[PDB]
């Protein structure tokens, strides 16, 4: 493994992306992926097992962990590093089928698709914020919830595990969401102006 | 790993597929495995370590958890995701036995093949889409359920774990079988109108 | 990894096997491999942590689970298909010694040692399935078992964890197992009849 | 795997890093990831699950780990890894882009974006070295905890889980990190010096 | 990978192995390795954790299972294969330097060196066995064993998991080292009569 | 993977190690570092959970099992096969960074470098198996161990988990380190006859 291997990786064979999507939205994807990786396991891998509430009530830990918890915080993070990378892939095989073609037997169709994927990551990252932000109002998180489903009788303390932790980790992939976000649109704007 | 080579794997060595079946049945696969990858482990990790009853028969739980999930849903996925991908794979074997067998010493048979493999993963597809409606009516699935069974006496709540992120990551499997079963459609009309 | 390489490891450098062990045997024993991998550590990992019975005698727990399951399906469909793969094995390294020895300085000797590996392969697969129909017969698994052995007091009730999707999986290994039969016989049968 | 590409890639393709960051970084950087790697599972493997409390009141322990504990040394060195490898993976990067770029169709460039890279690894150095300082005061980890944080009534005593091993373990990534610094402090004085 | 470097690296680069060291050691050897693998983490993964003794005593089920098992039959052949394994290691490695040591500017030396290997290899399988035949006489494993070491009470009732599988493979790793056995002692004795 | 790249890069680059360092200091490192593997995760994977204490009071299992294990045997051999690897990276670092700079654009340089590291190689095993006789007197552990560390009240009995495997295991790793001592001194004194 070389470096002029995994830059060609990480870039594509596209040769309209700029060095904002090429060397910096790489470098952050990157981060993105081991920051998750770090933190997918160990912070986030005893989230259910460890969440007790204060009654004797079967079943009522369940149902307030589903509750407060729809759907957590990593596999919220994995399906939005999923979605986002799923442009790049299909520019990355529609460049290659375009290679195959030409070798077997253009450059405006490459940049309008080059496009449209950035326009369309930018739309996921920006969707997949606004499921987080509303789910989770805030990025802080605390230590004591008041749960009232059935069937736990009355209002419950339940009693979340490593607020603390989760909550660096929460920011720290927010920022780089929002850096991914910026970059995008820089992006987008460069293209634009340089076409015309 | 380059780009060149991954499409190339991706698409085995066949000449007759079009775009629709090389650039982005390729990508929903991919898409399918890693959701599939980052759901496996977390979410349907502890489906019956965490499945409780609210009973004191011992037994009852075990027995509950077999009533109501026959067959889990990641466990079905994987075995959808094999008997897919089979088809592909006698391709790819097949093309690189009668690449073999030319170069130790046509077209009409691997055109006949590809096409018949295709017709077989679209089978495969619904009738696994069947299945899945079979087992599960619904892709919602609830906190509380009604058990019955033996040795159960008359009728107990039993509680199921993480309905909700289930039920998300379910809407995305269906969604994600349904566009394969779309691309499949297309690509035999494709090949049919093509050849005629 | 290309397909002209995976294809040749998986058929080996034999020049006398013909379509049947080289494209279909090979696509069999992958997805073999492939459900054993998805099933082993999911439905067979809590066999018996979840195996109990209704008694208070101490070790009745783990006399019973070993009196019903011997040897889990899980290591003996991995011993079968460790044993099914080694004549396979051997021809490949018996042709890699030849080509090694014949370079540092016949097709007879490689076709009868061929024929008597299919024959190997067949005679291992058979047995196999002889053992499993031994231990347990009948492909469906029971919730509900009763068991006498000592220390257990007379009979107490044992149950079994997930009895549907074992006797699912077993289904399709069986029916796996049988097809590579089917294949290894008709392989047989078309050697001795080109042969003669 | 050879040792002319492992010092490749450790060093990048950077021409103006000198022995300092080329031989020795590259070994402390290893010692590191190493040292992490085969403590980060074991030794702070189980600090949550073997973290108790004496008292009865439920959810105490949970709340008294993280009042204790807001982020594990493990993370705070993984992200502390992470951040300090950022800008090298952005000097490799840049380089690999301007290869490609001249390829397709400087030095004070590239010297003063890898003297800025070095810069802003010493900061990411001494900022997580005073935020572990913040975080836990003294190397030493203590046995017992005395814990007052609501639900907890009055004043509990908790105790940590190896305190001794993960003692030496803080040193050895204290003083790996100190080395580091120092080491970028002698590679930018040298850097300047040579430069006039 | 292919099967002329895997028969190589498993083969080395001696040049007086014949071909019962060439072909038929390295499958057994490969046989031994998969089924260590299939067998260490599943059959032996729970081998103290649900051993249980019939007592209240305190600390009775560690040293009981501490007296009954000295060594456990999984780490006891994983020790056998390394040991084993060990000379061929010393026999390429010697085999390597030699070629560098001409490369950069002794058949007899070699053949001398490799009938050692072999005759050390042969007397650490001896003794392995010999080994297992004092700590466990007979390859048969009972489910009930009686305990009287200290601090247990008079003698308890101690109860192993997985009497069966356990002797199921522990007759196949025997049986693999007896085959290992022969195969050695037929290679000295060709080497000796054809050097003679 | 070939035996001509694993004795390369085991070697390192360097041309001045003799056969005493080339060809059984390697299988050495290679035979402590699988035994490591081997025995880390199945021997002491239990060692604290399964650490009990003949008390009632809350806290104790821990206090105890730090006061009579400081750091564990296996984080030791880590952190000494760390230790002893290091210089034999930093002499590969630096030949492979001397080659790049003559290649861009000494021998007495590489001999003293070579030597150095060794001296320090030995100074490492030997510290180490200083304090490891320091920690734990005796290769020998014993069962039961008697713990007076506040909380407990007066003396307490503890069990060690698996004493008789844990011996077995030491001995084997000093045996190692002590044959690895005896090399570097051989090697110390070979190349200094030499020079001399
Ligand atoms: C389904 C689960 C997915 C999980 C998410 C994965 C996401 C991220 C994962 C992966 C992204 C890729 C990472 C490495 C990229 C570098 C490639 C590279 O430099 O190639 C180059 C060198 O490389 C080689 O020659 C060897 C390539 C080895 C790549 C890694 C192999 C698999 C790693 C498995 C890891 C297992 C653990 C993973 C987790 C279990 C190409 O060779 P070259 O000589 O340069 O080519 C000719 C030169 N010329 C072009 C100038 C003519
Ligand atoms: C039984 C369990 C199965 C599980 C499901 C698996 C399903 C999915 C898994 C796998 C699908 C394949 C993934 C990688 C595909 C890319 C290949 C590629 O680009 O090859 C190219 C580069 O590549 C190389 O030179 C190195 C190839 C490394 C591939 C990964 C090795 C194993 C990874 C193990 C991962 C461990 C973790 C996996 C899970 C434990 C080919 O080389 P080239 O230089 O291009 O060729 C000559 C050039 N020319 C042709 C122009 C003349
Ligand atoms: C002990 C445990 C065993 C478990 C059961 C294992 C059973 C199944 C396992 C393995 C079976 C083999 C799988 C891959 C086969 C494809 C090989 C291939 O295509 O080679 C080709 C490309 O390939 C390369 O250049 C790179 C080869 C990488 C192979 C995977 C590396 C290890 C994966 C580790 C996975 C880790 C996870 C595994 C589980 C922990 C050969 O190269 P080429 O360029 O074509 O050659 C020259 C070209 N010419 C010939 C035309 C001149
Ligand atoms: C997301 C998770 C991240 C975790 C943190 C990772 C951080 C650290 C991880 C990784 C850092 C890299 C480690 C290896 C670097 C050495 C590369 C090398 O020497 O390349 C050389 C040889 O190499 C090859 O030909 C094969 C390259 C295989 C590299 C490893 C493959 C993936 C390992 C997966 C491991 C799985 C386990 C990992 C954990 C699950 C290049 O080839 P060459 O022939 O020299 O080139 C031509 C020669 N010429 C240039 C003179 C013309
Ligand atoms: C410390 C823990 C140890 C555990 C026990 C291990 C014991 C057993 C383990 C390992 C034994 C070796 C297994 C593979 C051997 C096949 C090699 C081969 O065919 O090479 C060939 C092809 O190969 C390649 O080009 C790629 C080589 C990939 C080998 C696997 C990489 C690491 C797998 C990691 C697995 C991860 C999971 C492992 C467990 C975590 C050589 O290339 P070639 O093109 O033929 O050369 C030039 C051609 N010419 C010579 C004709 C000129
Ligand atoms: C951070 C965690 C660290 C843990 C401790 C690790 C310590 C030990 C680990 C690693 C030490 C190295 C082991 C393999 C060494 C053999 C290399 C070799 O033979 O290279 C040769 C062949 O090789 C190849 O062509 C492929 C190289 C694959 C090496 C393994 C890849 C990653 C394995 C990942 C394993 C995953 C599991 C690991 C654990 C998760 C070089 O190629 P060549 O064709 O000879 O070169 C040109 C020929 N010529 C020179 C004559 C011109
Ligand atoms: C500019 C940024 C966003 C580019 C990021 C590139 C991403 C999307 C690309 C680069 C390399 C790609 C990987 C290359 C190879 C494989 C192996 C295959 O079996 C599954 C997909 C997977 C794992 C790809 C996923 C997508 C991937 C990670
Ligand atoms: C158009 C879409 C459906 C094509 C998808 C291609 C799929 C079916 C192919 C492409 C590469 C293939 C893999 C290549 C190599 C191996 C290693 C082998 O030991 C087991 C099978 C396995 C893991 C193959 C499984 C099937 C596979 C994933
Ligand atoms: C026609 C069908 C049955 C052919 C199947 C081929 C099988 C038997 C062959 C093809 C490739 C082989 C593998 C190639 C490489 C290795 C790595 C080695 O360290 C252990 C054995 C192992 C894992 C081999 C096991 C046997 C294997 C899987
Ligand atoms: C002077 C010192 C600090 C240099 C250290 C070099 C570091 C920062 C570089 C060298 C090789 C790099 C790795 C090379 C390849 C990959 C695979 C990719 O999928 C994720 C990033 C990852 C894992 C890189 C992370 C950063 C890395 C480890
Ligand atoms: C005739 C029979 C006994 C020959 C068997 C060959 C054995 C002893 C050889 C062949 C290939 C070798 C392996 C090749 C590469 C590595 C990687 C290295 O980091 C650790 C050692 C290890 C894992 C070797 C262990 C010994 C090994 C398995
Ligand atoms: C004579 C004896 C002591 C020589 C032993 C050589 C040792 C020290 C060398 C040989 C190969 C080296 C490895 C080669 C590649 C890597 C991958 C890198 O990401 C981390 C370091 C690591 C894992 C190296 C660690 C040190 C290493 C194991």
């Amino acid at each position: 493994m070389n470096w002029t291997g995994l830059y060609t990786l990480l870039s594509g064979v596209n040769r309209h992306s700029t060095a904002i999507g090429r060397v910096w939205l790489s470098v952050i994807f990157i981060f993105r992926i081991m920051v998750l990786v770090v933190a997918a396991e160990s912070v986030w891998g005893d989230e259910k097992s460890s969440f007790i509430c204060n009654t004797l009530q079967p079943g009522c830990n369940s149902v307030c962990y589903d509750q407060f918890f729809p759907i957590s915080h990593v596999r919220l993070w994995s399906l939005q590093l999923i979605l986002v990378s799923t442009p790049a892939l299909l520019v990355a095989m529609h460049v290659a089928h375009q290679q195959h073609i030409e070798k077997k037997m253009i450059s405006g169709t490459l940049w309008w698709t080059y496009v449209i994927s950035v326009v369309f990551r930018l739309l996921f990252e920006a969707v997949f914020m606004y499921v987080f932000y509303l789910l989770y109002p805030g990025y802080a998180m605390v230590r004591l919830v008041k749960c009232d489903v059935y069937p736990c009788p009355n209002t419950v303390d339940c009693f979340v595990s490593r607020p603390t932790e989760k909550t660096v980790f929460t920011v720290f992939m927010l920022a780089a969401s929002g850096i991914c976000i910026i970059l995008n649109v820089a992006e987008v704007v460069y293209l634009i102006i340089r076409a015309c």
